[PDB]
């Protein structure tokens, strides 16, 4: 519906490689050995529950989305020192997704 003009701005998300690949699954801690991520990061967002909340009907609105998008952004940005690869990566992501999703929130 909604879905279909959001679609591809998450699309072009996930099409960034490797800056994308941080951002595919949900921050698993245990696994990567940083378990201070839950105490610093309260509310976890990433692309694959912005994927089944944008399948599953759960955006009504479009800012709904974006809000969703920008939590995932701003969480990587809180928790990865300025100087680090993955924070690099969060900032390639949102030049992205400015780009993407300007126009269709206009449309
Ligand atoms: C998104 C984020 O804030 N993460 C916590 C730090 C961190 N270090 N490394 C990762 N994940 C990662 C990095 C490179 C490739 C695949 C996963 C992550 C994920």
């Amino acid at each position: 519906e909604l879905r279909q003009a959001l679609m591809p701005t998450l699309e072009a998300l996930y099409r960034q490689d490797p800056e994308s690949l941080p951002f595919r699954q949900p921050v698993d801690p245990q696994l990567l050995g940083i378990p201070d991520y839950f105490d610093i990061v309260k509310n976890p967002m990433d692309l694959s529950t912005i994927k089944r909340k944008l399948d599953t009907g759960q955006y009504q609105e479009p800012w709904q989305y974006v809000d969703d998008v920008w939590l995932m952004f701003n969480n990587a940005w809180l928790y990865n020192r300025k100087t680090s690869r993955v924070y690099k990566f969060c900032s390639k992501l949102a030049e992205v997704f400015e780009q993407e999703i300007d126009p269709v929130m206009q449309s």
